[PDB]
């Protein structure tokens, strides 16, 4: 919602200044559309996503299942980038994802940092880490 | 303890090639110390630490408190850095830190990628993301 204090402006989102950086930026701006055949137009053939340490998808089939379910449960209601940046081939968002649980109406704010990489601007591999606590009520 | 399917050569600890860089590596290998006296003096005066999304520790002698407290509950066993990078002023850690929990002997993995933000080489911020439903039970 509002900027944490440890947030750095010369980091910020509107800050991003490489392809890979405004991809990976557009990416998770799109997680609110809660469509999953939007979003794995963005994944690579050979591409894995996983939150850590939940069993991973491999393959862009898995992966699309993967976000096509959690869009039957959860509504991505917003996504704050507080930081992007890259180093050697990765793409780092830090960020808030507020989830909605569609069958109990409840929201939760999920601190996130996720790390991406990309091949010829495809998604290879998307980890996100974060506090998976609440994630299990929030299925 | 194994490298990780997507564990990326271009990127690995090895390759560390920012005095950030190796400054934060340092840091994350002397946890294995348990030493909140030792650890302590990677830090500026005006600091944060936090593990997401738990409380935050601002300010140095806050964080040698945490870092003592936990110290006096677990051991920090092994760290494992699969990739380091850097970008705008953040350094980012993708890595796995085994904890023994001291009463019960009980020890845990955590997937975790964390955030270092440095000033004058110290620690400015530092911010670790990572499942927290065993650190409960851990710490």
């Amino acid at each position: 919602i509002e900027q944490p204090r440890w947030a750095s402006k010369d980091s910020a989102a509107g800050a991003a200044s490489t392809p890979d950086e405004k991809i990976v930026l557009e990416f998770v701006d799109a997680l609110t559309s809660n469509d999953a055949a939007k979003l794995i137009e963005y994944f690579a053939e050979d591409t894995m996503y996983q939150n850590m340490p939940l069993p991973p998808a491999y393959g862009r089939d898995a992966v699309e299942q993967t976000l096509a379910g959690l869009f039957t449960v959860v509504s991505v209601d917003a996504v704050e980038t507080f930081h992007i940046g890259s180093s050697n081939g990765l793409v780092y968002t830090e960020r808030v994802d507020v989830l909605r649980a569609l069958p109990t109406g409840k929201s939760y704010n999920f601190s996130i940092l996720g790390v991406f990489q990309l091949t010829e601007g495809k998604i290879t591999g998307w980890r996100d880490y974060f506090d998976l606590r609440e994630f299990e009520e929030a299925v």
